[PDB]
């Protein structure tokens, strides 16, 4: 019925070879190879993101959707792309990242990148059973992926309903992924949030088209129908005519060195 559902069936009627060009179709890529390999190697000093996650980040920041500062909470932090990405960010003076760990899941990564030293990584936490603390930014990358919209929704509503408890401490910026955006009950849900909270919902183009993740980020406003309509229709264009190619780019060059805090 919406037209994120529409997508969404589609989506889950094609071949895996129509999937695998229409996933990357005209979206826009960090060249890894380089990060990937000195990261294998143990290189700690060369400015290498630990994950594409500190370019997705670094696309919210660099157009002003989301101005980090002071203490930092990063929930799902995985190996810690966006922990080690707001540590190099002059008014963060602190960053806090929570992740799961364990088997099957990523464990936070040690490197040098610039401002390391005001970065804690912990693993083994089940972010839905912590009390949320007070900071002032507030990120969150959780949200796993799924072939049935259904599983999406009841994983978004677990993952909106947790950040709530932290966005009650009144950080003054925050960025949080919004894994399904698109039916019905989802918009509702995130126009109230919007009401109360503020922010607005983005598509960052780092995205592939397989997935219809969205970040409410406090530096947007727009409304929640048209900004997912948008995306909506983005995708389902996407799905019909020739394959793009890929933007390619250069990944965030972090630099490496402590901070003076
Ligand atoms: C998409 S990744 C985050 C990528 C990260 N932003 C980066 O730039 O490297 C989401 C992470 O959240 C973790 N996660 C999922 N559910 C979690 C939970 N209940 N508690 C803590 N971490 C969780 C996953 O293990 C995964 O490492």
């Amino acid at each position: 019925e919406t037209l994120g559902e529409k997508w969404k069936a589609r989506l889950n009627q094609m071949s895996a070879l129509e999937f695998y060009s229409y996933k990357k179709s005209g979206i826009t890529e960090v060249c890894r190879e380089e990060a990937r390999r000195a990261l294998k190697d143990g290189v700690a000093t060369g400015g290498h993101a630990v994950s594409r996650g500190s370019a997705k980040l670094r696309w919210l920041v660099e157009r002003g959707y989301l101005q980090p500062y002071g203490k930092v909470i990063d929930l799902g932090c995985g190996r810690g792309g966006w922990s080690y990405y707001a540590a190099t960010i002059r008014k963060v003076q602190e960053v806090k990242g929570y992740t799961k760990g364990g088997p099957g899941h990523e464990e936070p990564m040690l490197v040098q990148s610039y401002g390391w030293n005001i970065v804690r990584l912990k693993s083994g936490v089940d972010v839905f059973h912590m009390a949320a603390e007070p900071c002032d930014t507030l990120l969150c990358d959780i949200g796993e992926s799924s072939s049935s919209p259904e599983v999406e929704e009841a994983r978004t509503l677990r993952v909106l309903s947790m950040v709530g408890d932290w966005l009650e401490k009144r950080p003054g910026a925050f960025c949080i992924k919004v894994l399904c955006p698109y039916t019905s009950t989802m918009m509702e849900t995130l126009e109230r949030l919007q009401r109360r909270y503020g922010g607005g919902l983005v598509r960052v183009p780092l995205s592939r088209n397989s997935t219809h993740e969205m970040y409410w980020v406090s530096g947007a406003k727009s409304n929640t129908i048209k900004s997912v309509s948008t995306t909506s229709q983005l995708l389902l264009g996407r799905m019909d005519g020739p394959r793009r190619p890929v933007k390619y780019e250069e990944d965030v060059n972090l630099g490496s060195g402590t901070r003076a805090v």
